[PDB]
């Protein structure tokens, strides 16, 4: 709705920073609505989706399972790990760390996963091959959100990251199982609390991972609907305001209001 377009123009202007936003029918793939949609802005944790959707891939082909744990040592800790650092004896299987990535939005989860597939270079890889020629990641947790203007590195655009996370959600890539395992955990995501889930009426659903980053970079992805079942896809960032992060929330959950008031 277009509205919903003049809260992203105003928040563009209000923030003082670029603003990307797509709106995704489910079904159909069919573009509601679209804002600076050929733009690159830094991913953030948003790529942890993507990368539980390598490691799913690997799962499938069983190259990876769901059950096999991976120890790791104090050194292996980055700043924010809220689960990781609570298992450095037991250790964490790889489900329990794409949990950790996805809904807590851990960091060194992230780095983790991100070796069983073989770094960044093959993740980007990976979306390559599913037909993302557009999205990629560069570096690792923390440095990948360093958000350097112009800088390609650990980007994606708003329109390459809708059409991704629909194939990953929705696609013949992931078994059924892997597309609702995925889904399950973005379902869970406790992160993104003050964001578009802020505008959800009771009994929708939303299933979302949201990232934030350097100079004023923030951003969230997200399949939503009413009466407990998705039907639309949404990708959103912002990067460059030197807004505070509450700021930067508040403004993301203002178009939220839109896109619902006018769904
Ligand atoms: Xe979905
Ligand atoms: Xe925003
Ligand atoms: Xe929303
Ligand atoms: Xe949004």
């Amino acid at each position: 709705h277009p509205e919903t377009l003049v809260k992203v123009k105003d928040a563009e202007d209000q923030l003082g920073a670029r603003v990307g936003y797509i709106e995704l029918d489910l079904n159909s793939g069919k573009i509601l609505e679209s804002f600076r949609p050929e733009e690159r802005f830094p991913m953030m944790s948003t790529f942890k989706v993507l990368l539980c959707g390598a490691v799913l891939s690997r799962v499938d082909a069983g190259q990876e399972q769901l059950g096999r744990r991976i120890h790791y040592s104090q050194n292996d800790l980055v700043e924010y790990s809220p689960v990781t650092e609570k298992h450095l004896t037991d250790g964490m299987t790889v489900r329990e760390l794409c949990s950790a990535a996805i809904t807590m939005s851990d960091n060194t989860a992230a780095n983790l996963l991100l070796t069983t597939i073989g770094g960044p270079k093959e993740l980007t890889a990976f979306l390559h091959n599913m037909g993302d020629h557009v999205t990629r990641l560069d570096r690792w947790e923390p440095e990948l959100n360093e958000a350097i203007p112009n800088d390609e590195r650990d980007t994606t655009t708003p329109a390459a990251m809708a059409t991704t996370l629909r194939k990953l959600l929705t696609g013949e890539l992931l078994t059924l199982a892997s597309r609702q395992q995925l889904i399950d955990w973005m379902e869970a995501d406790k992160v993104a609390g003050p964001l578009l889930r802020s505008a959800l009426p009771a009994g929708w659903f939303i299933a979302d991972k949201s990232g934030a980053g350097e100079r004023g970079s923030r951003g969230i992805i997200a399949a939503l609907g009413p009466d407990g079942k998705p039907s639309r896809i949404v990708v959103l960032y912002t990067t460059g305001s030197q807004a505070t992060m509450d700021e930067r929330n508040r403004q993301i959950a203002e178009i939220g209001a839109s896109l619902i008031k006018h769904w």
